[PDB]
């Protein structure tokens, strides 16, 4: 049930602070589980983030768009990881073999804590296949 | 706080599996946090972790104890991770800068969930210098 991977997993607190709004979609776009609070995503937006993934770099000028809220794309890892801040909050999307995880902190949440709850999640799925 | 991370993160489940007991310890040998059921550690045994440490491949022809518990050593990461193998239980020892992260998994949790949970956090506090 990927339900409780974002219910409890993603949603598990570190130092205290735990992310906003979770969730496991697939590389077509489909929703396989998300947070109460994770928005419903617009027109091309995992299509655009699945090509930064394929030509990295592609989506910083145009800026990251999730929800159609503009995230200013900051350092990610090529085709695995990308990222972006928007205030004192931000997002980070790992790559899997078949599914995006997706993860939004705000402040207190470090950026660093919610690349480490989201990242290593994915790479435990890019080895469990999907 | 330390029994913070030990009894709410390690302790997080994963695909509705988590630790039977998760400690956060000095490399000295001064336990920061340790869940209840962690064991007790005895005489000569962070030591030679720290040697299969420096030394890769000291400690497992002895085999690796924890608690005085045997622990059949398998393949790790050289200087970085020990990991070691009791049936279906085992033992992940993440090693910072100057502690130790250390979880032991009775299945339904599998060497890859566990594996994942301790070396999670482990690089995260090598970050915050630890």
């Amino acid at each position: 049930s990927w339900q409780a991977y974002v219910d409890d997993h993603l949603m598990c607190e570190i130092e205290g602070n735990h992310l906003s709004a979770a969730a496991i979609i697939g590389q077509d776009g489909s929703v396989w589980a998300q947070s109460a609070n994770f928005p419903q995503f617009k027109s091309e937006e995992i299509t655009g983030i699945m090509s930064d993934f394929h030509e990295p770099g592609t989506l910083a000028p145009t800026g990251l768009y999730i929800g159609g809220t503009k995230y200013m794309v900051i350092q990610g890892e090529p085709g695995a990881v990308i990222r972006g801040k928007k205030g004192p909050g931000g997002v980070t999307v790992k790559k899997t073999n078949q599914a995006l995880i997706i993860g939004i902190y705000d402040e207190p949440m470090t950026p660093g804590q919610c690349n480490m709850i989201v990242e290593r999640l994915g790479d435990y799925l890019i080895d469990q296949g999907y």
